[PDB]
């Protein structure tokens, strides 16, 4: 999926997944962005599954964080 300034967090959620959510989109976005992807086709398959790992380590950081 190439990346744009429309592209949506729902598009970019699910590109990980039917169960995944705005959040995960949004985390996954933010990511992508670090990473300067702009085509997710340019990663490998372990790049990939790499950051859909960080994107669920941060969606816990941010539900724990959130609490104080």
């Amino acid at each position: 999926m190439k990346i744009t300034n429309d592209t949506t967090t729902y598009e970019v959620a699910e590109l990980m997944g039917s169960e995944a959510d705005e959040l995960d989109g949004r985390i996954m976005m933010g990511l992508l962005s670090r990473e300067c992807v702009v085509d997710t086709d340019d990663l490998s398959e372990d790049q990939w599954l790499a950051l859909i790992d960080e994107s669920q380590k941060v969606r816990r950081e941010q539900f724990e964080s959130d609490e104080a």
